[PDB]
């Protein structure tokens, strides 16, 4: 149906805007701390601590399969990246501090993306 097509065009356009959001968030991580999944070879206990691991490469796979139907879903995954790091790592560590900084800087980007998603539809 033409209705199905129009929905798919809207998903496609949301995906374009989320890719640009993703690029902007990831620039706030020049160290690349959050770029790839935590290795279970190198942190064998990780899944005893963290139940839903997340990272930017995994978000990017989901994005390119148009797997985010709304900005809320995409935000949940971004928040997992931050929140998981702040639980696993102590306050005095470069990892925890990197997460705080990403959260603070990411807030700005996400504030405007919510306006743009509402504004365009």
């Amino acid at each position: 149906s033409m209705e199905q097509v129009a929905m798919e065009l809207r998903l496609t356009e949301l995906t374009r805007l989320l890719r640009s959001v993703l690029d902007q968030l990831q620039d706030k991580d020049p160290a690349r701390i959050f770029a790839q999944p935590v290795s279970l070879k190198e942190v064998p206990d990780y899944l005893d601590h963290i139940k839903h691991p997340m990272d930017f490469a995994t978000m990017r796979k989901r994005l390119e399969a148009q797997g985010y139907k709304n900005l809320h879903e995409f935000e949940e995954d971004f928040d997992l990246i931050i929140d998981n790091c702040m639980k696993y790592n102590a306050r005095d560590t470069v990892f925890y501090r990197a997460a705080v900084r990403l959260r603070d800087q990411g807030g700005v980007v996400l504030r405007q993306a919510r306006r743009e998603v509402d504004s365009i539809g």
